[PDB]
């Protein structure tokens, strides 16, 4: 008959809408609250959408979420934390070798649980590009870390090259993760030094004043689809790092390109965070700093020192943030986070700008007081 | 002559502006802030305009207003008051079905009024698309309910096409509303289902956090104007819902093709509307709550809870949106709503944008203080 | 009802084409053969497309066809049958004033007649711009002319302008028309003089050469087009002279806001042409050359000598003109030209481009052999 | 009053037509055919109209015609008949040194025509950028030649550069004219060298197969138009060299910002010419060759040789391309050339594109048989 015959299953479907490609390609610097992901068709329950991502080419997780290697964010406690709810934590090196080392098999002597062939909890750390980083590798390599991250604020250099052709030849075994880029062209030369996945970032972070300081970075949003659309040719997946403040950010991220995304004062002020609570004007608070500003580290600060109020526990507000990224998931119609991104790739998942007056309607607006409660 | 053989009555008529098409095919993300309506030529008072207005594909009102079914704005009273007003109301069903169904009945058993074929007031009602909405169906349909809507914040699903063909088989004579959608796309699925009118509009609303909780919605004037260009292809109503601030809003989602217009927050903190006044910082004032709050409802929160101050009646602030709506007609030159729609289409009515500069200077400006009192 | 309230009347009508502002906007040098018109709707019969038209602002012909005022196109036997067919010829003049003279005494001397309030046949002239044709034209409004040109290459000039006031001082009764223009600019200057129609072409005549020779011109559609959108608002109406080769271009002219059609070599080689038949290469044949030609006047050539074929009588020509510009007009959905040139101004008109291979395939291609016969 | 004070003296002037710089910056490759000049405002006879034009800096002549230096176009009975004309001839370098020499001596000792301060006939000569062209540039100067031009295809190189120094440091006296160039990189090397005029043209040659040879050149009336717009900012005019075929091509380089033109095919088979007449299809013609064909000097030939047909003496043929450079002008509305480039920069004057059906309809078209007789 002719309603197969014209063309086989394939609907009329109104054209509505901008995909990914032509809204990031009109050469404007988007960030995530620029635009929207418009509406498609719901045929599942949000309990049955799937989370499973790539952290990188040989590592699976549970759950898309990290946590960002800081002296005010990860520890011991909060990698373990992330572990059992299904992500990964990397571990900050402000720190002595031994000490780094130490918080590594604390994670690892230890129903979602990110875990290895031996039953043990993943851990991830991170380590410089200097000299002395070799020793703190050895340490890390015996300790059992299963991933390494190169933390560096601008990653296309001759000293992480070098560093990631001495990991690969050393420890043929290790995950090295290169970082941090906002662009294709540092991304290749990463790729052809032979890393297993990428961070995405610069000046994007809570605490980042790099953008006002050296000029250099870019936005968030198109700096991940940019990136993520040259790693997709190679099979690198990208980690989504700085800018994320709620679940509505995380589920663009991951709609841009991104498999997995790492934050710093969404997870921070937890129980599990490190450093303890204070009061101040009547409410608890904890520190949270950047590791350029002048207190974590002639000198010229790319960071700043403060606080965030406190949030609870993360086996109370990650199962949170699950509920909202499968929400999110069900609403643009996909059964997956790779569903997500094979519908972005393909132009059947539709975008839309928003204006300054679109922003100001999207949020709360025009009462007289109101009480914004999230779970 | 030749002043007529030239082109028969079609006078030159310089060209300036924008049409409704080229305004909303630039793909920017427009709310009712960002453009304005020009000016056209006067030849009536503002006492001749007609508001009449189609609610469904075969239920008309004397004017375009109808109560938004939410808990904090329509029960029996709010019904009554709209419906002697001559728009309707749609009563909330976060109650039991026995309630929902006596509020109906009331409504039932009470010169622009809105009334059906026995002279009773047209009433309204909302109901979800779980399996135990066909009981609350039963019990609405035989306490005499005309029109019915499904409650929802992505219309375009599974269960809500199953729930439309439920209801056109069992009960032929009542009219069902689909929504909520924003795209063309979704409007199709509902249209193809059998729906009598839709329902748009998605984190539009002053109480909604939608679009940062789940990075899903649209902007409200580009989200009407597809949708309503979409749904005149097959003769079906668009009911414009969320972000109504003032009669300026009402006036250019009627001029963007919707046929009638849905509020919360400008009827919340009225007489009429549901739950007792109370007194805070010496001014009177009223609770106003999102259905997807914590409060109204593991859990995801899509709305909040607050309070609005005092409106005094709806027998005297309908009349008020009345006389803007007639006004704002009078200004832009169409003797009726049918009118304005009419020369939206043909591109006889023109639009121009608005930058940040131009909203400020079109507000209050430049004094030291000042009284703002609309009637 | 809600088919009528959504917009009176107003059917949703696909868009698809481009306007004639939208097509001449393209800043393209385009002609008759470069574009279409696409078809509309037909509710009536060929036969009741109405084709009254006005040769200047209070001048009404039947028909909108002119004869070209050239010394082998019109002479008395040429306007006499213009004139009985319903439209007028202008007598050329580079004979002597007497001479002219005589001519139009001849026409004023003689169903869809164009005749004058004394029931004479309607006869125009033209005449130079030099201090001499002064007493020509007392000689021709002594004759009884009721319509003269000024004929020139160039009208937007001092001699022009000074010749049409001192007409208009001088003979407040006879209608002026000026020219040739192919700009706004230029209508602007002979409007401000008090013109009653304009003369639309420069070097789209078919023995014209000014455009290789002087390089100033324009193609003729947009000429027409830009010089009729600009003459409109001031109700004078715009005659296009040059470059018809067919009933097609007839109906593209009349279409882009022309209200009357004048021609050169469609009408030569007809019976009522001055000068005698002669044969060549076994068919039959008349002279036809430009007025700027060497033949027809140190010197620079504007124009040529040459012949065209046998044509006929054009009492039995122009009827399948008229029934051709009929035919056009059904197709394209108008009543009458009036009605044509109302639609093309409000956009409900639409046309097409075409490449050069369109035109390949819409002329008669792949056959061996063929015989085309018009009538 | 108002109609002063609201803007002086300027009046509305409809805004119609492209001006030379929106035209060139389409990126499409022009050729004098693909464009027409729009008509402007005449005040003034065609026998008004001054033709005074600047050769280099200054080099001032009567008339802007210059004979190219080919050995089948410029000798001394050439050169005398152009400057006794109101222009000048550059005599052709591919005879011996002391030839040369010669034919420069028998144009020194010979109402427009073209002379120096010792009041005999100007003439110019070419030469080649070898270091044997020193000897032939000091005969040629010792012969008391005005000005020279450095012969080449290519002129933005090593070898023209040194050239040219040497000539400036050993006779700063002689006026130097460097080329062919068609680009503004190519003409600044030569304006820093010190070059007093540009020669402008690559391929366009009536018998030049450069183009498809060596893939090299550009089209010729973008060409002049880019260069000409960079000379003028250093006083520098410009020479308009090849594609010369009829007078509207010479108003046309004229009027995009080129000083002179300089033509071989239009002056050849003139009386003057070198080389004797011969017979042909019942038809008198002379020999033309381009001086790269292989006949005129492993090697890769870039000219073609062959014959054009009989044109008579230049004492006539040169007052007719006067008089249709006058007229052209007076079309446009302009009293001198140097006029029409000032109104050309300032936007006044106005331009529009030709589609192939354009030109064909500016051509002569639809007859059966004609004479084209140009004087
Ligand atoms: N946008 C961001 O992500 C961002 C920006 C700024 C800072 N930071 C944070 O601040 C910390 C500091 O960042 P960073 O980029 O300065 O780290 P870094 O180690 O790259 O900085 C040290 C500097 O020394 C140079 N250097 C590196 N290795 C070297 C070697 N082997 N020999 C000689 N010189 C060498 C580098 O050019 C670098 O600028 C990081 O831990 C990062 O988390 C982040
Ligand atoms: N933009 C908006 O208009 C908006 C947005 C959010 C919330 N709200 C308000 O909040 C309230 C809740 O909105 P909602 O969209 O969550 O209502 P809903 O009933 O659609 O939500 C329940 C969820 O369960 C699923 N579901 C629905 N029917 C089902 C069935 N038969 N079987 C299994 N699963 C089913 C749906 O996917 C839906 O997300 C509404 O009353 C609405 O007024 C409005
Ligand atoms: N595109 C065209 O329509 C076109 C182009 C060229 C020629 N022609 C035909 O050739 C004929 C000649 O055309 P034309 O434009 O040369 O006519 P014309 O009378 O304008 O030409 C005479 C020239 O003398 C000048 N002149 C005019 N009046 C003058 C006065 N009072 N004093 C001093 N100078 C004056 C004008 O500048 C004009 O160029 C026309 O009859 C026309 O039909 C037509
Ligand atoms: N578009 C044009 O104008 C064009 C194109 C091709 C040929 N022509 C004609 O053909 C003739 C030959 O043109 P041409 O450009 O080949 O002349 P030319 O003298 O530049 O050619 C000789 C070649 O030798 C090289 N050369 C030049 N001077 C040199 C030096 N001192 N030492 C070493 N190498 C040197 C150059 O690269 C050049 O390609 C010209 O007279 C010209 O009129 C014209
Ligand atoms: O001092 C700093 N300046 C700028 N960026 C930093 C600095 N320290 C850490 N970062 C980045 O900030 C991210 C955390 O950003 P957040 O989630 O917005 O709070 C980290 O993962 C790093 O990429
Ligand atoms: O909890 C919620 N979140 C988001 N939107 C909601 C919620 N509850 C109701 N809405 C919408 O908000 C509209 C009222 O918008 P308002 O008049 O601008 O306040 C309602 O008609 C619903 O469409
Ligand atoms: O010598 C001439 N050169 C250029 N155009 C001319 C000349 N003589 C007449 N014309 C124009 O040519 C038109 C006729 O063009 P045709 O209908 O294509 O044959 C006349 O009405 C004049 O506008
Ligand atoms: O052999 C050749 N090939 C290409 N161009 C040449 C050659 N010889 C001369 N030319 C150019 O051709 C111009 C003359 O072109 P014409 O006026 O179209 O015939 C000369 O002034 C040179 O710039």
């Amino acid at each position: 008959m002719a309603d197969y015959l014209i063309s086989g299953g394939t609907s009329y479907v109104p054209d509505d809408g901008l995909t990914a490609q032509q809204l990031f390609n009109c050469g404007d610097g988007l960030t995530y609250n620029d635009f929207l992901i418009l509406p498609g068709y719901i045929d599942f329950t949000a309990d049955q959408v799937d989370l499973t991502s790539a952290l990188t080419k040989k590592i699976t997780l549970k759950t898309p979420l990290v946590s960002s290697p800081m002296d005010t964010v990860t520890e011991a406690g909060m990698a373990i934390a992330m572990a059992l709810t299904g992500g990964i934590g990397f571990i900050h090196h402000n720190c002595t070798p031994e000490f780094q080392a130490n918080e590594v098999r604390k994670v690892k002597k230890y129903p979602l649980a990110s875990k290895d062939a031996k039953k043990q909890l993943l851990c991830g750390a991170a380590i410089g590009t200097h000299e002395d980083d070799k020793y703190r590798l050895d340490l890390l390599a015996q300790a059992g870390v299963d991933v390494v991250v190169l933390d560096s604020s601008q990653g296309n250099s001759i000293f992480q090259i070098n560093m990631i052709k001495y990991i690969k030849d050393k420890y043929p075994n290790l995950q090295v993760i290169g970082g941090n880029v906002v662009t294709a062209a540092q991304a290749k030369n990463l790729i052809d030094a032979g890393v297993d996945a990428l961070r995405v970032g610069m000046g994007s972070g809570s605490i980042c004043i790099t953008q006002e300081v050296l000029a250099c970075g870019r936005p968030q949003a198109t700096a991940v689809y940019k990136v993520s659309e040259y790693a997709r040719r190679f099979g690198v997946p990208v980690i989504a790092d700085g800018g994320i403040q709620n679940v509505g950010h995380i589920a663009k991220a991951l709609a841009l390109g991104a498999s997995t995304v790492m934050m710093g004062s969404l997870l921070a002020a937890t129980t599990e965070a490190p450093g303890e609570y204070f009061f101040s004007d009547g409410i608890r608070l904890k520190k949270y700093r950047g590791m350029g500003s002048l207190d974590a580290m002639i000198k010229v600060a790319q960071g700043v020192s403060g606080a965030v109020q406190d949030k609870g526990s993360i086996h109370k507000f990650v199962p949170y943030l699950i509920a909202g990224i499968q929400h999110s998931c069900q609403d643009i119609g996909a059964k997956s986070l790779t569903q997500v991104r094979a519908m972005m790739y393909s132009g059947e998942l539709k975008f839309e700008k928003r204006t300054s007056s679109a922003q100001v309607e999207g949020g709360v607006h025009s009462l007289h007081s109101y009480e914004k409660r999230l779970f």
